[PDB]
C-alpha cells in the first residue's frame, strides 16, 4: 500500500456540465472540511435550481436519436467505461486520500478496499453493456415479437457520503452501461471524491454532457432533479427520511421511475454452534467498519442465551481494540466519524441507551479533542425495546441482545421496518437455509459479514430501499422495455 | 358464440376476505348501474379503511412461513391458477355477460375477446409459476452465492372499470404465480365482474385469505391498501391522476413498491407507403375499440400529406359505420360509454374541439336517450395545439393532423408527457425499424394495432406508467432478490 | 391408489404413424412378457428400417413449413400438451397397471410416483413451450440482431424400459415443446406403455404425423433412425455400449446431433456426521428402488470408518426388509428384475462378488421361481478394485466400502468414468458445499437421493451422458438457434 | 494502418505446454512456406500423439481442484482474458503480419479487419466469465436446488489456417472465459499465428499449463486429441470430412462432448426489389472476401429474373477489379490462395464447371507464376445441378442462377445438406421476414454480407455444423451444468 505522503490538494471543486468545469450562478461556494482534524478542506461550489436545469439540457443534448452517446455502440460505451476504471486505478493513490481528507477514513481502507471496489464496480459494469439483451417473444399470430432494452434517459442520482466514490460508481456504472446520461449530486460533506472522477470521465474520452455533476447542497439541487420534468430516473441512496421526500416529489412531478436504497438496522445471529471466533471477528467489522456508517451496519447482535456472555466478552474485547487515531495515519482502525451532525448525533444516540439503562460495557463518549472522535463503544443486555434498538445509530456502537430459540430470534429480527442484511452464523446446514431464508434482508450472510461484490445484487427489501444495485439486476431499473410487434405473413415455429 | 339470454344475475356482491363474503363494516351498500340502459343492476357493498385492514390482516397470515400457502410447491401455485382459468372458462358465458351488463360492451367482444384474455393470462402466468429461478453468481473468493426469487408480501392492487376482468387477471395472475397474496380493489363502476371471479378461486381451491377483494369506492380503500403499513406493493392502474397520489402515499407511508400503468396519448403513423387499406381498417379499432376506453388508443392519428385526404375519407368512413346500439345486442360495434362521469366528459370534449375549429367530420355528439351513447366522432384538421391533441379524450372522439416528413411526425408524437403505444403503419423496412426506435412508447406496434398478447411485456414510458405486465417481465415486479453468501472453503470454477 | 384389478387389456400393439396403427411390413411381431410371472403379456409387433423410414417421412411433413404443426402458435402447442397430460392422468390407472405388468414394477412405484411423474413433465413442458425466446443482441453497427429459437427438425428417440412412459415423457415434452416432431423407439422388453400413449396423444388432437411411434427390436430400428438422412436428432436413453454405437453412426450420417444419457455407477457417501438414519433409509432407495435399474442407482456406499460397521447393520438390515413378492400385490417393495437378461447378467454379477471375497452380508440369490426375481443383495467389504466397485450392476445388489478422510471418498469416487449422480450425506454446511463440488455428477444430492423433480436439469458429466433433459436446459437441446441481421440506417441504443 | 516492413520473423516454431517451448520427441518438425510467394517460412516443429497425451497431461493438472486456474475468482479469468487481449493489440502489427506471411492475405484484412476481431473475442469472452450464472429452480418439496455451471475439463481445439488467429481466440476465449483448460492443435498450412498468441498468453500471466498448443500436423494429433481419454471436449473448426471423423472417434472414445462448425454452400437471393446497387457489392465480399476461404462464402447467389442479367454485370464487373496481386503489398485486393491443395482444388473446380458449360464470364485460371493465385473468376448461368453448386468452391469463384418466384429459391436454396449462412437484399419487410426464417441456415443476413460479430451466436445448422460459438450461447458448450438438491426443512416461497 503506497501512502500518499503529498499533500493531497484538491483539483476540482467546481461543476461539470458538458465536460467543463462550470462555476456557481449564484457564485456561491460551500467550504468542505476535515473530519479527522475539523480544518477546512477547500471550497467547493454550491449548485442550485438553475445549475441542475442547466446540467440536465446538457443531458437531454447527450441522449438525442443520432447523438454521439446514443449512436455510440454498446461495446464502446464498454470500452469507454473500462477506461475511467483504469484511469481511476492509475490514480487510485490520490483518488484514495481524498476520500479519506474528506471522508474521514482508515487509508488502508480507502485504499485496499474502497477505490479497488469502485473500479471493479465499473469493469463489471463495463463488461455488460454489450450483453444487455431483448428476446423474441413467441407470441401468438403471425406476427413477430421482440422486446428491446432501452435506455430509459437522464438519470439523476443523489449519493451519500459515507462511500463517496463508490456509490458514484455503483450508479454511473449500470447507467452509463445501460446508455443513459447521468446527472450526479454528490453529497455536501463530501464533494471532493466525484468532481475528481468527473475529470478522469472526460481523460476516458466520454461524450460532452454524458456524465455531469452538480456539486451543491442538498435541499436545493433535490428537488430538482427530482421534479426536472426531463429527468426520468432519481436513484437516491440516503436515509430514509430524504428518502420519502424524493418519491414523494417523484409522483408529484412525472411518475418517474425511482429507486432508493435507504438504510437499515440489521441483525447478526450467531448460534450456540456458532464458532464464536468466526462469529466475533466478523460480528466486529459489521459494527465497526467505517465507524459504523455503513447503512449495513450490525446495530442488532442476538446471541443465544448458551454463549451470549462469551460472546459478550470477546465482542467488547476486541471493540476496546479498536483506535481512534488518524484516518492518515497508517495503524489506526477508526477514523473520524463525519460532521458534528452525525457526531453529535452519535454522542446522543450513546447518551439515550444510558439512560435506558444499556449494559455500557465501553466507550461512550468521544476521544480526543479536535475532529470528530467518538469511543468504540458496546451495549449489552440490549432489549428490543431500547431506542438504541429501534433506531440506525449510524455510528460507532455495539448493541447485544440475548436469544433462547431460533423462532424467536428471526422474529425479533424481522420485527422491524427495514431490511438491507443481515448475518446468521451457524455451523448448521438446516438453520443456514431456513434462518437464510426467514429472515426478512436483501442480503443474509451466512458466517461472514459486510461481504459485498459487484456481481451481487444488493438492495433492501422493506423501506430499507426500492430496486437493486450491482448485479446483472441493477440494469435492469435503468433499461426500459419495448416490445414491437411486426405483422409477419406466416410465422412458423 | 353462444348468448346468455339468461337474466344476468348477480351473484356476488360482498367482500371476499378469507374465502368468505363479508359485508361492509358502516353496513354501505354502493349501486351499481346498466350504462348501456342506465338501469341498476345490483347494490354491491362499499369497503373503508376497516375492510381493507380487516383483509390486508388476512393476507399477512396466508403469507406467513410454513402457511399454507407459501410452503405450496410453486407448481402447485402453477395447478392452482390453471383450475381458476379453467373454472372461469367454464363459467365464460355468464362471466362475460357480467362485464357486458356492467361495464357495457360489446358481448362479441367480451366474449370472442376480453373473458379469452383473462383465461390466457392466467394459463401463461401458471405456467412461469415454477420456472422463476434464482441464479448462482460466481462471485470472487472462496463463497458461493446465489440469489433467490422470493415473493414480496401482500400485494394491494387498484384496477380501473375499463378492462373490469382482464386487469384484475393480469394482476393476480404474476401475483399468484411468483407466491404474493393479493388485496384487490375493484372499481366503482363495476364491481362485479372480479367479485364473481372471487368465487371462482374459492372453487380452485385456493387457500383461505390469498385472494381477498374489498370492492368498495374509490378515496376510501384506496388511501388504505395503499398506505397499509403491512402491504408491500400497490399496483395500480387507472388515470394519471390518481396515481400521483398512490405513489405520492407510498413514500409517506412504507417506500412501498409502486408500479402504475397509468394513460396516454397514442400516436399512430400512417405514412406514403402504408397501404391505406390496412392503416385505415386498425387505426380504426385504435380509436374506436371498447368506445374508446383503452388506454392505447390511438387518439392521435397522423397521416403523411401525400395520403392524408384519403385517409381521411376512409377513417371518417368507416367510423360512421360503428353503431351505437345495445351491447348485449348482436351486431353491436358499439355500446354505452361507462357513466355520467366519462360520459360527460366525452361530450365535453367533444364541444372543446368544436371550439377550436376541429374539422367536426362527423358525430359530434350523443345517439339515443337511456344509457350513455356518444356518436362515432371524427375531428379532422387537428392541430398539436388542439385540446384534443393534449389530453386524453379516454372516449369515442377520433383526431387526424397531417405531417410532411418522417423526422417531424416523430418529434410530433414524442412531443407528449406519455407513452403506453403507438402504431407506425409502413411498407418500408428501414422506416419500420426507425420509426419503431425513435418513438417514444413501451409498445408500437407496426401495421397493427390493439395487438397485444399475455407473453408481451406491456406498461407505460414516461408518466404512461410504472414497470411492466404481462410478460416474462411482469414477474420482476412481484419478486424481491435476496442474495445469500455462504463461505465455502476452497472455491473451483 | 386405486387398483386396477380388471385384467389390464393391451390395447395397441402396433405401430403408429400418421395417427394411424399401421403393422410390421415383414408381419413380424415380437412377443412381450410380464417379468413377475413369465407368462407372455401380448404380441407387439417388430419395425424395421422401413418402417422408421415410413415413420421419418411422416415426420418431415408434419415439420413444413406452414404444416399444421409449425404455423400452431407456441401457446398451443403448450395447450396440446397439458391435454395429452390431463388424459393422460384421466387414464393413469390403467396406464399405470401397464408399466408394472410389463416393467414388473411395485404398482405403488407406478402410480404414486411414475405415472404422477410422466404428467408433471407434460405440464412442465407445455408451460415452456410458449417462453423459449430469441435475443436482440446489441450488436455493433447500424445492424439490428436477433436470435430466433427454431425447431431443429425431425427428433429420434431411442428409450429404454426402466422407465417405460416417464423417459418417453422426458423426451416428448421437451421435443413438442420446442416445436419438432419425433419419431419414438421403445424398447424390447417393454413396449406396451408408449404404444398406448399414443392414442392419448391422437385423443389430444395432436397434428397426423407429429408423434410417431415405431416399436420394435433394438439393433434394427436403431441404426435407421439414427442414420436417416431426414432425422436431425436422436437422443438415446440407454447403456453406454448402445451409446457409443448411436453416436457412431451419427457422424457417419449426417453429424446429427446427439444426446445420450447413459448410465453410471453413482457414489453416496455418506460421514461421520451424517444422521445415519436418515443416511441409510436414504442409501436404502438408492440401491434398492426399481430394483437397481435406475442408472441413478447408488453402487457406491462409501462410509466413513468411524460409523462403518453401524452403517453396515441397518443397511443390510433395511435390505432384507425387502420383499421380493408381486409388484402387482401390495405391499410388495420389490418386484421381479426385468427379463432373462438382466436377470442372469444380475445372478452372475452377484456370483463374481462372491469370487472376489465380497462380504456377502445378505441375498447372493434369487428367490422363488417362475419370473425374474433376485434377493435384495449387500456386498461389505468392497474394495475399489471388485468387480461389483467397476460396473452397472443394474439390479439389487449393494456395496458398501470404508473411507477415513473427505479428500480419499472424493477421489474415489472421482475415479470413474461416469457420473450422473451422488450422494454427500453431512451434517455440515462446508462438506456440503466442498463435496457437492468436487464430486463430479452432474446431479449430486445432500442427504437425500433419488430426488429428481423435472424442473430441474438432469444428464450425466463424463461418459455418463450427453446434454441435459427436463430443466430450462433441456430445451436447449431441441432448439437451434438462427442469428438474423438486419442492415437498419442509423442504430439507437 | 501501420506497415511492418520488418522483415516479419517467426519466433516461435515449438511447441507450448506448461507454460514453456518444447520440441517434437521425434524431433520432427514440418516447414511452412509464404502461399503469396512460395518461398518457405520457418520450420515450426510437428506433434504426435506424444506430445498431445503430454499437453493433456498439463492440461489435467491446470484443471485439478484447489488449482490455481481452478480456485481462480472468475472475475480475475477476466481480467487475464483482457491482458492477453491487450497484449495481443500492443503487438498487432507483428501478430498482423505473421497471419499474411503465412495465410497470404491483404494486410488491410489481416489487421483493419482480422487482429481486430481476435482482440474482440477475446475482450467480449473476458466480460462474460464472471456472469455465468446457474440458477436457484423452484423445485417442489422441502428441499432446495440450484444448478451450478461448471468448466468441462480439458478441451482440445482443431483449428483451420483460414483464419488462424480468429479462431483460436473463438475456442481459447469461450473456455478460458468459462473455466476450462486448452489443448489446441493450429493447423499445417498454418501453425505460426498461433505459437506466437501462445507466448503473449504467458505474458498475460495465464498460469502454467491452462493453454497448451500442440503444433503439428493433422492425422496425428487429431486422432489423439480427440481420443486422449482426459480430454473431454473437441471442439473442430474445418472441412465435413475431418468432422465426421472427430466425431466418429469422440463415441469411440468416450461420448466425449463434441461441437465442429463444418462448413456450407451458402445462398445470397437477390429479388426484384433488392437495391442491386448494395447486393452487387455485398454479393462481391460474399463470394471474393480472403479468397473465398470463408465458410460463410457465397458461392451460390440467386437472382431473381427481371434483374438477372443487371446483376450478372456489375457482379462480374467488379470480378474483375480485383487484383490477384501481394497480400503483403498495399492496394491488392486479393492474394494468394493457400497451397497447392486448396490452389489446385481450386482450378480443378473451376475446369469442372467450363466442362459443366458454366457460363464463365471471367478469370477461369491462374494469375502470375510463384505462389498461389488464382483469377477472380464468375460462372453465369450455374444450375442447381452444376458441381459448382454442389459443392464448396472454397476459394474465389463466383456462381449465379435465376430464379422467378419466392418459393422457388427458398427451396432451391434449402435443397443442400448444409446451412452456415444467407443473404437475401431485399427492400421489402414481408419478404425480409419470411425468407430470414424459412431459410435454413444459422446466420442469415438481411441486406448485407459477412457481418459477422463476436456478440452474435455464430454456428451452422445441419451437416453445416455442431454447437454455436460467440454469444452467450457459445458459453453453454463449455460449461456443464451440476444441479445440486439439499434437503431444507420447510421450504416458503
Amino acid at each position: 500500500l503506497p501512502v500518499l505522503l503529498t499533500d493531497l490538494k484538491i483539483q476540482y471543486t467546481k461543476i461539470f456540465i458538458n465536460n467543463e468545469w462550470h462555476d456557481s450562478v449564484s457564485g456561491k461556494k460551500f467550504p468542505v472540511f476535515n473530519p479527522a482534524t475539523e480544518e477546512e478542506l477547500c471550497q467547493v461550489e454550491e449548485g442550485d435550481k438553475e445549475d441542475v436545469d442547466k446540467a440536465v439540457k446538457a443531458a437531454r443534448q447527450a441522449f438525442q436519436i443520432g447523438s454521439p452517446w446514443r449512436t455510440m455502440d454498446a461495446s464502446e460505451r464498454g470500452r469507454l467505461l473500462y477506461k475511467l476504471a483504469d484511469l481511476i486505478e492509475r490514480d487510485r493513490l490520490l483518488l484514495a486520500t481524498m476520500e479519506s481528507m474528506n471522508g474521514g477514513k482508515l487509508y488502508s481502507n480507502a485504499y485496499l478496499s474502497d477505490l479497488a471496489g469502485c473500479i471493479k464496480t465499473l469493469r463489471y459494469c463495463a463488461g455488460w453493456a454489450d450483453k444487455i439483451q431483448g428476446r423474441t417473444i413467441p407470441i401468438d399470430g403471425n406476427f413477430f415479437t421482440y422486446t428491446r432494452h432501452e435506455p430509459i434517459g437522464v438519470c439523476g442520482q443523489i449519493i451519500p457520503w459515507n462511500f463517496p466514490l463508490v456509490m458514484l460508481i455503483w450508479k454511473i456504472g449500470p447507467a452509463l452501461s445501460c446508455g443513459n446520461t447521468v446527472v450526479v449530486k454528490p453529497a455536501e460533506q463530501t464533494p471532493l471524491t466525484a468532481l475528481h472522477v468527473a475529470s478522469l470521465i472526460k481523460e476516458a474520452g466520454f461524450p460532452p454532457g454524458v456524465v455531469n455533476i452538480v456539486p451543491g447542497y442538498g435541499p436545493t439541487a433535490g428537488a430538482a432533479i427530482s421534479s426536472h420534468m426531463d429527468i426520468d430516473k432519481v436513484a437516491f441512496t440516503g436515509s430514509t427520511e430524504v428518502g420519502k421526500l424524493i418519491k414523494e416529489a417523484a409522483g408529484k412531478s412525472n411518475l418517474k421511475r425511482v429507486t432508493l436504497e435507504l438504510g437499515g438496522k440489521s441483525p447478526c445471529i450467531v448460534l450456540a454452534d456458532a464458532d464464536l471466533d468466526n462469529a466475533v471477528e466478523f460480528a466486529h467489522h459489521g459494527v465497526f467498519y467505517h465507524q459504523g456508517q455503513c447503512c449495513i451496519a450490525a446495530s442488532r447482535i442476538f446471541v443465544e442465551e448458551s454463549i451470549y456472555d462469551e460472546f459478550v466478552r470477546r465482542s467488547v474485547e476486541r471493540a476496546k481494540k479498536y483506535i481512534l487515531g488518524n484516518p492518515l495515519t497508517p495503524g489506526v482502525t477508526q477514523g473520524p466519524q463525519i460532521d458534528k451532525e452525525q457526531y453529535d448525533k452519535i454522542l446522543d444516540l450513546i447518551e439515550s441507551g444510558k439512560k435506558e439503562g444499556a449494559k455500557l460495557e465501553c466507550g461512550g463518549g468521544p476521544w480526543g479533542n479536535k475532529g470528530y472522535f467518538v469511543q468504540p463503544t458496546v451495549f449489552s443486555n440490549v432489549t428490543d425495546e431500547m431506542r438504541i434498538a429501534k433506531e440506525e445509530i449510524f455510528g460507532p456502537v455495539q448493541q447485544i441482545m440475548k436469544f433462547k430459540s431460533l423462532d424467536d430470534v428471526i422474529k425479533r429480527a424481522n420485527n422491524t421496518f427495514y431490511g438491507l442484511s443481515a448475518g446468521v452464523f451457524t455451523k448448521d446446514i438446516d438453520k443456514a437455509i431456513t434462518i437464510s431464508s426467514a429472515l426478512q434482508a436483501g442480503t443474509v450472510w451466512v458466517n461472514c459479514y459486510g461481504v459485498v461484490s459487484a456481481q451481487c445484487p444488493f438492495g433492501g427489501f422493506k423501506m430499507s430501499g426500492n430496486g437493486r444495485e450491482l448485479g446483472e439486476y441493477g440494469f435492469h431499473e435503468y433499461t426500459e422495455v419495448k416490445t414491437v410487434t411486426v405483422k409477419i405473413s406466416q410465422k412458423n415455429s
